[PDB]
RNA sequence: AUGGGCCC
RNA sequence: UGGGCCC
């Protein structure tokens, strides 16, 4: 995005310099090159002379202004993708009711009861429970006012900033590159679900390479489905973006909402409007109130869906801008926000696409750092998606999501107080695909202290989930 | 100490 | 109601 104005308001909001992620017994054993993100401005382990909040908003390099030819090209790509998208999902995207928006629908889960309320509720100190009732499906008078304001399109708001308490690489922790969370108001999140919840739910259930979205997927079971698809193609690319969410230019965002969420496809008139308010935002960090143009605020409703849609359109846009006579069936892809895997039988040159992505404001680079110039001939077994490799299981002969051991060590090395036991059960479901020897080694430090599930138990669970009949066939 | 997904 | 992982 582009920072247009900065000013210090008289009021001030509390941040989060507590870092709840404490080390575990594993940390001393594995000695990982990872640690909690630097939340304090005077954090001792930061590099010399690094002002934290200075680095925080360094992602906002600018709002890439597109030309009329480029905007016209982008509009056609948005329309063509939208055509494909709604032909699979259908045209049933009617306005969702207040009950359905809160309680969810078949595909879309309910809203989080105990979570950050946003502005101007966090200042006065009113949580979601005060405004919206739990397990009820109704809204208070403060929210009701916002709904009617959003109908007339008079509603305005400001995004609340929060430092993301998470584990990051020590190089980025020392650099002071802590990621930020853009918390929108609860009424915005609610109304967004009313406008496009029917659409979002439908995408989750129909996730796959056809619509080009992995939002709604379960890696354990769906890795087989995706693996077999991408293995069929000759060339596969593990593309990585640089600040994908921040670098969404206004022209790209505005045109995408105008083509995808039209009244022709069943959406409400305000479905376009509510999404367009994400373009120009006002972010509140402590005392500084920063007005920003362009970029997606990470924390609005359907952020992963909007990013996924934009990601799909960018690939279509970039190819058509370089090559001639390119269509949707020319290539295949699936994405989850910024994360993407592209494939095609044609020998496409992604190195030549670099500047065509730069017109959108995006900077694509290869995930595989070796050479670092977008080579050809790669397969699904080389690439990564959702921090998971695609490896063939030696027993069942299906693809399984295998995370890197160094990543798994970093996860196990840190935890909140009291959550260690429950975390060890959850992470074991991820670690099972690494293999019996690697599974044992990852949970070796925790032996004789916490409950560690067996390899046999979690493997047999996965075999039932990935198919179910595969387990039954082995008996006969 | 968000948005959504998935597993508990 | 709470925990984890991914984006
Ligand atoms: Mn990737």
């Amino acid at each position: 995005g582009l920072i247009v104005d900065t000013r210090d308001v008289e009021e001030r909001v509390h941040v989060m310099r507590k870092t709840e992620l404490a080390p575990t017994v594993a940390h001393g054993v594995f000695n990982p090159e990872f640690g909690p993100a630097a939340l304090s401005n005077k954090d001792p382990r930061l590099n010399e002379g690094v002002v934290l909040d200075e680095v925080i908003f360094s992602k906002h390099k600018g709002d890439t202004k597109m030309s009329a030819e480029d905007k016209a090209l982008f509009r056609r790509c948005a329309a063509d993708y939208a055509s494909r998208l709604h032909s699979v999902l259908g045209t049933a995207n009617a306005p969702l009711s207040i009950y359905e928006a809160i309680k969810g629908v078949d595909g879309l889960d309910a809203m989080e009861p105990d979570t950050a309320p946003g502005l101007p509720w966090a200042l006065q100190g009113k949580r979601r429970g005060a405004l919206i009732d739990f397990e009820n499906g109704t809204v208070g008078p403060e929210v009701e006012a916002a709904l009617k304001l959003m109908e007339k399109r008079e509603y305005k708001f400001a995004c609340q900033t929060f430092l993301k308490d998470e584990i990051r690489p020590m190089e980025k922790v020392r650099a002071g590159k802590t990621r930020i969370v853009d918390v929108l108001p609860v009424e915005h999140i609610l109304y967004t679900r009313m406008m496009i919840g029917r659409f979002c739910a439908q995408m989750h259930s129909n996730n796959g390479p056809q619509i080009g979205s992995a939002v709604g997927c379960n890696p354990d079971v769906d890795w087989q489905r995706f693996g077999t698809h991408f293995a069929q193609y000759r060339n596969v690319w593990d593309v990585d973006y640089s600040a994908f969410d921040a670098n969404h230019c206004s022209d790209a965002m505005n045109i995408m909402f105008e083509e995808v969420f039209r009244t022709e496809f069943g959406f409400h008139p305000n479905a376009e409007w509510i999404l367009k308010t994400l373009v120009n935002t006002e972010h509140a960090y402590e005392n500084k109130r920063i007005t920003v143009e362009g970029g997606m605020p990470s924390g609005c409703s359907a952020t992963s869906i909007i990013n996924t849609i934009l990601n799909n359109i960018y690939v279509l846009y970039a190819l058509r801008r370089h090559y001639e006579g390119v269509e949707l069936d020319t290539y295949t892809m699936i994405s989850y926000g910024d994360d993407i895997v592209v494939a095609s039988d044609y020998d496409l040159d992604f190195e030549a696409l670099k500047p065509h992505f730069k017109s959108l404001g995006q900077t694509i680079t290869p995930a595989d750092k070796s050479d670092k110039g977008f080579v050809l001939g790669h397969s699904i077994t080389d690439v990564t998606f959702l921090k998971r490799h695609f490896h063939m299981d030696y027993g069942t002969g299906f693809y399984k999501p295998v995370m890197a051991s160094k990543t798994l060590e970093a996860i196990l090395s840190f935890a909140r107080r009291g959550t260690i036991q429950e975390k060890l059960i959850s992470v074991a479901g991820l670690a099972v695909h690494s293999g019996p020897d690697e599974y044992r080694r990852l949970f070796e430090p925790f032996q004789g202290l916490f409950e560690i599930p067996s390899y046999r138990s979690l493997y047999l669970r996965w075999v039932n989930a990935v198919c179910g009949d595969a387990a039954a066939l082995e008996h006969h």
